[PDB]
């Protein structure tokens, strides 16, 4: 059965791959999460940038 990920997916697990100020802790929590169950990826990515924005540099 494939499961390839449709464009929403992709786009959520690209997106966090590449956010640029998540620890390496915070991002693979997230994309563990995708991995697991790739049907809560826009929850998930909604959690991902709400952190990136709070540590962003200043
Ligand atoms: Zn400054």
């Amino acid at each position: 059965a494939d499961n390839k990920f449709n464009k929403e997916q992709q786009n959520a697990f690209y997106e966090i791959l590449h956010l640029p100020n998540l620890t390496e802790e915070q991002r693979n929590g997230f994309i563990q999460s995708l991995k697991d169950d790739p049907s809560v990826s826009k929850e998930i990515l909604a959690e991902a940038k709400k952190l990136n924005d709070a540590q962003a540099p200043k």
